[PDB]
Order: C-alpha cells, then sequence, then structure tokens
C-alpha cells in the first residue's frame, strides 16, 4: 500500500512531463524505490498503473457532485449550474496528465473506455434528471427531450474541457471555459424554441 | 493514379470492417490488385493512406460550406444554422469508417491532428463571423466573446458526430443529432443573459 501508493505517485509525476508510451515499468520501479518484479506484484502492467489513476479522478470528480447533490440547490439558476460544472473543471483541471493520457488510453484500452463511459452515463443522467425538474417547477420551457439535451452538453463539456487543459489549438482558454460552457448549457436549457 | 485511387479505395473498404493497427500493407496492395513494392512507390505507409483518405473528407466538407456561404444566407436563422450543420452530418456521416479512423490517428500522428486543427480553425473562424454579422444586424445579444462560443459549439459539434457515428455509449441517436445541435447552437446565439 505504502509502495501501491508510491508507485502512483511515481506515474503522475512522469505522465507531467511524457506520454505512457514513453515511460518503461523501470522508470515506475525506479521512482518508486522498488524493483522491477516487485512492481509486476501490485500491477500487471504500467497501464494498469494508469487505468487505477484515472478511476480515482473520476470517482473524486463524482464524489464531490454527489455532495453538491446531497445540499439543496441554489435559489439562483446560474449559479447551480456552474457550481456543478466547476467541479469538473476543478478535479479534472487539477490532473491534466492523468486527464490527458486518461483521453489517450481510451482508444487503446477497453477497460478505460468503458470507465470513461459509465461515469458519463450516471452524469448524462444527473443532468437530464435535473433538468426535468426544472421542467416539472415551471422554471424550464419543454423543448428538446432532456436526455439527449443532456448527452450534447455533457459531451461539449468533455471536449471543451479536455481541449483547454491541453491547449490544444483549438481551444477556450482556460481562464474562460467556464463562462462559455456555462452560457451554453443555461441558454439551452431555459432557452424557448 | 488509376492505381492511387484503387490504393484510397480498398483502404476505405477495409476500414468499415476493422481497424488501421489491423490491416497490413500487404492487405492494401491485394485489394488494389498491385504488388507490395508498387504500393510503397505511392505511399510511404499505411498511415499515409489514412492521412490522404481524410484529406480527401475534410476538404469535400470544406468546399461544401464554401458552397453555402456563396449563396445568400436563409431569410430563417433557425434553418441558416441546420443547413451549415447538416453539411458535416452528411459529408462525415458519408465516410464513418474514414472518420473513426482520422480520430483514432489524431493521437498517433502530428500530420493528423495538423490537418484537423487547421480545419477546425476555419470552421470556428466562419462561425465566429457569422454570429458577429448577426449581432451587427441587431437579430443576435452581444454576450459571451464570439470567437469563444464558436469554439465550443464547433467542439460540441465534433464530439457529438463523432459519438453518433461510432454509436458510442452515450450518444445522441444519428435520427435525433441534427435537431439536437440546431437547438442548443440557436439557444446560446440568440439568447439573453
Ligand atoms: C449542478 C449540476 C446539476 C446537474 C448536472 C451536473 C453535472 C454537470 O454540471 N456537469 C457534468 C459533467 C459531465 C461530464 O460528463 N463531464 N465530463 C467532463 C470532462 C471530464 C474531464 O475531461 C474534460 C471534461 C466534465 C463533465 N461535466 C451538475
Ligand atoms: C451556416 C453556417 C454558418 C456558420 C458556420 C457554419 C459551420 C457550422 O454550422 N458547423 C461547423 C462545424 C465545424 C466543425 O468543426 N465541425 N466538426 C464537425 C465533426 C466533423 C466530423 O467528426 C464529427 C463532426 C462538424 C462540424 N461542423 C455553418
Amino acid at each position: 500500500d505504502d509502495r501501491e501508493l508510491a508507485i502512483l505517485a511515481t506515474a503522475e509525476n512522469l505522465l507531467e512531463d511524457r506520454p505512457l508510451a514513453d515511460i518503461s515499468v523501470d522508470d515506475l520501479a525506479k521512482g518508486a524505490g522498488i524493483s522491477r518484479p516487485t512492481f509486476y506484484f501490485y500491477f500487471p502492467s504500467k497501464e494498469a498503473v494508469l487505468l487505477t489513476l484515472l478511476d480515482r479522478v473520476v470517482n473524486q470528480a463524482d464524489m464531490a457532485l454527489q455532495t453538491l447533490a446531497e445540499n439543496p440547490a441554489d435559489t439562483d439558476r446560474e449559479n447551480m449550474w456552474r457550481t456543478g460544472i466547476n467541479v469538473f473543471f476543478e478535479t479534472f483541471g487539477s490532473h491534466k496528465a492523468v486527464t490527458r493520457a486518461g483521453q489517450a488510453a481510451r482508444a487503446t484500452s477497453v477497460e478505460v473506455a468503458e470507465l470513461w463511459s459509465t461515469f458519463m452515463q450516471k452524469w448524462i443522467a444527473y443532468t437530464a434528471a435535473v433538468i426535468d425538474a426544472e421542467r416539472d417547477r415551471g422554471a424550464a420551457p419543454r423543448t428538446l427531450p432532456a436526455h439527449e439535451l443532456a448527452t450534447a452538453l455533457n459531451l461539449m463539456n468533455e471536449r471543451t474541457l479536455f481541449a483547454s487543459f491541453a491547449g490544444e489549438q483549438p481551444s477556450v482558454p482556460e481562464a474562460r471555459v467556464l463562462d462559455t460552457l456555462v452560457h451554453i448549457w443555461v441558454t439551452s436549457i431555459y432557452g424557448e424554441n
């Protein structure tokens, strides 16, 4: 456990500086102060190490969103959506290396693709349930199917946050991405059509 | 040229059935009715073949959008945005195998990442110029910076169309994705805040 956490911290450090393809099991064992065979006790592969790093970051974001859902919802509609989107901005934004490599690996790894898909379904279904509540209370108009709207807005957040964090071209500057997403969620949820 | 087009058609056919990683230069030469060394005359690699397939599809979408921009803009604002988004829905939707492999390769290939980035900058800048025109004429309110709004809506279309075409979970059904994107573009462009 000592040593497991030591391997994980070494992988997150090395991913800040190069891809997983460029990090060797030997690099990971060296950093964690264990032998290579001792590494293979804790993790079947460097790929299994990334999968565990991603699982921790995804669960941290999920647990923060549940925390927010526990307490009452803000009496200001725009602020209620900003606070929830900010959970993802801060959590993944605090773990950009893990995030970047995580997204790369989804094309590679069925396990990584499956983890990402399970969490996105959970977050889309929660988004859809809040839009349905807003429509029930008379605050939001009955336009698009709620689940479809929730799907597109969640995919937009995924691609846009990732582009900002990786500093891709094109991308919204990190300092502008929360305002930009909140504007699009609010106008599309409350907007008549 | 005969033979180049024959290699390209074979690669698009084989990509419908498996990834590029699972297609051999020998597979491509076999399909096009040439020898392996004759293949290496036309293309340095199977990767170079994908890059050429993607370039043709991207240019087809770009040339269709220029066609639409040539003719006057529809007197119905919602229809003007649907027609333009539909260019991307139909073009990439007619070449799903190339699209799917194209997106996979961006993590792999600097050349593929660079081609995709050049076209997205062009499409975002055109989107931003139409929003600016709409604001100038008094039709759209001056909310978010136009280029930032254009960036987020274009990234949303990228991730959402690709998820629908690859049938990922989660995804908007292909039969619902155009209505869903148009709703979000229109409410976010014309929506007061
Ligand atoms: C309050 C409230 C009420 C209702 C719903 C929410 C949830 C919310 O608002 N946003 C959800 C959300 C969902 C996602 O699937 N993602 N995915 C990302 C990517 C993760 C890391 O790569 C880049 C971004 C962000 C994100 N956000 C909140
Ligand atoms: C009329 C008018 C006035 C102003 C602007 C437009 C342009 C428009 O409306 N949409 C642009 C647009 C841009 C993109 O960068 N993409 N990227 C995709 C992905 C391509 C293949 O992978 C999945 C989708 C679609 C797309 N669309 C049109």
